[PDB]
């Protein structure tokens, strides 16, 4: 079964190199650029070219260009009944068929960057008139690249973008946060640095490991008077976990005033 | 080798675990409480006992009773000249010394419970009296369980606890956090837990991954007047990592005031 690709770039190629691993599709990627279309074929070994061939109702197509250059980008495009999916952010369903003149063959995507390694979260979204082995489809393809979460409302997507799009940004910044709070404990770049990460990266896997709630993990290694209730008491004083909820907020309000910008 | 455990408890099973997995180790531990003797001899299949045998030069002996009970614990203890490492939290080197009666062969380790799943991260400082070799033999075993970081001065013991020792109880925040920003979202619990725990375990696989600067890494994917930059922008606002910062202060602070219990 053959994937096309419209936009050759981070996305694009993040799921393309996970449908490669996975296997048994046929790949290829409109892409106008020469430069990345360079890229693609020699680092993954998919098929590329500057303009899509004749599309078929067997076909995938994934939209996968900036959202400002998709109306362009779709504009003489036949879908002849392909599915669709699309990655763009703030391009809504009804917006999608418009640009590619009526189709209601398509499923939305909120993927996130760690996808590119296999570890990413995508959101997804259909109308109720897709079909579930079109839903069943356009889920293989993304669990390429990892974790699924299906919606029953579009206007979640912009939750996930909040919470898993905008995310990955949320813990860079938080482990800079821990990181920092080591240089200034003595620590030089390098051992602040190590520190951060496997600090990160080991609460993560016994979180992951046990699925106890998060809270009840927290609680469990905080006892009273103690040198870790000082620190978590220090952070409620400044409300940290609610600012967290208010940029999750800022975030999502930006998404929904994107989003007004092409409907 | 021997390597014998005053204490019976997590740490003492995180550590006897990992050596066990190393191989090549004799583990013994002294635990008065029957019970939990049951639990490692049928889980990990160490001998262990009430009392510590006789002990010699050639032993390695590693303290890991709780810090107000360790004075009595090593009232009567002769270790023969052993290599002694400490896990406990608050003694330092000459106040162990004191404990076991003028020895300075001691090396003292800040782990933390990821090491639970070879995931640690394990602060270590020894006097320079003591020798490579020494240095050497604690460092193999504090890796059984992950990470070291050996220190030049016993001061940052206390800066380890700040960022390693108490951080995976600041990741459960952060990840209980973001897990309540999704609920206000939208998602009920179960999509909430399996947001967070992804987009955690993902950014920070990034960041492992590609060795990149945290901070550079943010940037890289939060464009100017788009929804990442709304968020990031709120946690500044509300200036949550100064506050991870001040909690971190706040906590080697009190593992300052809670050293000078003992000395
Ligand atoms: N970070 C996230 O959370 C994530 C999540 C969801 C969605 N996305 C989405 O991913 C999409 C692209 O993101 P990106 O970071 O991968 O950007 P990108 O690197 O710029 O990729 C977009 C590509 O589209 C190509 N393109 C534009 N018009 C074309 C035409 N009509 N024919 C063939 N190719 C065309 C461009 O190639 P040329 O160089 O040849 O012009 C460009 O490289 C966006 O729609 C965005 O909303 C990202
Ligand atoms: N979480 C961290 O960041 C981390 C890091 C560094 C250090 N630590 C340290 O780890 C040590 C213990 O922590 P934990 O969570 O593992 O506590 P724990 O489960 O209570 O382990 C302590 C054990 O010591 C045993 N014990 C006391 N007196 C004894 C005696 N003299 N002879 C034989 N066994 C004796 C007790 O066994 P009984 O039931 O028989 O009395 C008890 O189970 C502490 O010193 C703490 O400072 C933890």
């Amino acid at each position: 079964m053959n994937v096309y690709f419209l936009g050759g770039g981070n996305m694009a190629a993040a799921v393309a190199g996970g449908l490669v691993k996975q296997g048994g599709y046929r790949i290829y990627i409109a892409n106008r650029g020469a430069e990345k279309r360079e890229r693609l074929e020699k680092e993954l070994g998919v098929e590329t070219s500057a303009t899509l061939p004749e599309l078929h109702s067997d076909d995938v197509l994934i939209l996968a260009v900036k959202p400002q250059d998709m109306e362009a980008a779709c504009k003489n495009i036949r879908t002849n009944g392909a599915l669709v999916l699309s990655v763009a952010a703030g391009l809504s369903v009804g917006t999608l068929s418009r640009y590619l003149g009526g189709t209601r063959r398509i499923v939305r995507v909120m993927p996130n960057t760690p996808g590119k390694i296999g570890l990413g979260v995508s959101g997804m979204y259909a109308e109720a008139e897709v079909s579930e082995t079109d839903r069943r489809i356009a889920d293989r393809i993304m669990k390429s690249v990892g974790l699924t979460v299906w919606l029953d409302d579009e206007e979640k997507m912009h939750g996930i973008t909040g919470i898993s799009g905008s995310g990955p940004a949320y813990v860079f910044y938080l482990l800079d946060a821990l990181q920092n709070a080591a240089i200034r404990q003595g620590f030089d770049m390098a051992e602040a640095r190590a520190l951060s990460l496997a600090t990160f990266k080991g609460a993560v896997a016994l979180a992951e490991q046990t699925g106890e709630d998060f809270e009840k993990l927290q609680k469990n290694v905080t006892s009273k008077g103690g040198t870790t209730h000082e620190a978590v008491e220090a952070f409620r004083r400044h409300r940290v976990a609610e600012a967290i909820s208010e940029g999750v907020c800022a975030c999502v309000r930006r998404s929904q005033e994107m989003e007004r910008q092409y409907q």
